[PDB]
């Protein structure tokens, strides 16, 4: 059962962003939201796809095991960050798309729309090509179905073997201390127009002590310079609530 | 094999310490220390133990998962920052003994000494008490010898399952950036006199890009200001071989 949390907007006014935050405690029956119509509205994954194509990838053998490089051929690539032999928690953390597009070629349309049935991933809509449905296809999910498909990846209840799941599992780890650790992935699908924006992603989870928070973000972007909002706002609503290393 | 670098003494000697680092990239076939006699020499784990108490602890069903919250009773513990529930990751990152005390009770003599052989941990000597073999008693284990435990758990070849090794790595994550992850432990015995010294450790391994690094840090400790030496020495000399910056 989601509630509506009206104070949660101060952040986002402040910056004019149209956006939404959810944010579960313990599980997916205890959360809260800003906005509750946006909270079950469906947008592009973009690299928040790397959790479930990682998954995916593991399980059909495409990728070996948690030790595999991908290594860099030399040719050009949209981001410098991206130009280097990259492990498989690098690629996820730099958000490597040419690498995870070769995966989804591998993998293939049958094994990719089998798979994202069982995982519950969104409209399921793989249109688009193998390898950009997440990126500029017809693939679309919402901020609660983010939390719901995290939620099983933490409890190892995905349809997948469980050492996969714990894998990909640590290639998140974003934050760590002692008491506190942060499970995370970004997504950008880029900017849009004025009039059809691109949308920005952070979802992920938290372990503070022995609770344990989920939750997705995303937001309306046409500009680049706004990026890093799709952390910061979510991070100030969270410490506000006490959610802090 | 492992080669000797005497250079890396000075690292040591500035700062009061008999100590040995021992670091090798990719494998075990691969390593470097400043002392090789030192780098063979056992002495006790300490809190270091804890990695393979909590694999044993997972793979005889001890520890139920990775979501098992060890719940405080009550009672008052050595220290207030074990005086509250805790995660798996937490009990080991926080060091709390009285954890893996009882996890160590309930495993057993038999199946821990049946365990330590399958892993060869160091001289396997058990003896001690079973909730202190590893903090007052007669285990002992070597810089190298974990360096070697520690590969295999990397590559998930110690005789456990793979879901446990995965549970207990993720719970040794110590620093996290995109392209720099370092797994750790550490271990102290206590604060010793000059003539009968405690020992220090800092144990673990650092994924730098797609190199892997393995280590094994310890020291005579004899002054309780010196403790924090066990990550700064080895910072030191890692940061000399190009591993900490660019």
């Amino acid at each position: 059962s989601i509630t509506e949390n009206t104070s949660w907007n101060k952040e986002f006014s402040a910056e004019a962003v149209n956006g939404v935050f959810v944010l579960c405690k313990s599980s997916s029956k205890s959360c809260a939201t800003n906005d509750l119509a946006r909270a079950s509205k469906e947008y592009l994954p973009a690299s928040t796809f790397k959790i479930p194509n990682a998954i995916i990838g593991l399980e059909t053998g495409v990728i070996k095991n948690e030790h595999q490089v991908f290594k860099w051929d030399g040719k050009p690539r949209a981001m410098k960050q991206w130009e280097r032999d990259l492990t498989l928690r690098g690629a996820i953390q730099v958000s490597a798309v040419p690498v995870f597009q070769q995966i989804a070629r591998e993998v293939g349309e049958v094994r990719m729309q089998k798979y994202l049935k069982k995982f519950s991933y969104g409209n399921q809509n793989i249109s688009g090509g193998i390898d950009k449905f997440w990126l500029e296809g017809q693939l679309r999910i919402s901020a609660v179905n983010q939390v719901e498909f995290l939620e099983s990846l933490y409890l190892n209840k995905l349809s997948a073997s469980k050492e996969n799941q714990l894998i990909v599992k640590e290639a998140l780890v974003t934050e760590a201390a002692p008491e506190y650790l942060v499970h995370s992935k970004t997504g950008f699908s880029g900017v849009g127009t004025e009039s059809n924006p691109g949308v920005a992603w952070w979802v992920g989870w938290v372990e503070k002590e022995t609770e344990v928070y989920f939750f997705a973000f995303n937001m309306d972007i046409d500009n680049e310079s706004k990026l890093p909002l799709r952390k910061s706002i979510p991070t100030k609503i969270m410490e506000s609530e006490g959610i802090i290393g």
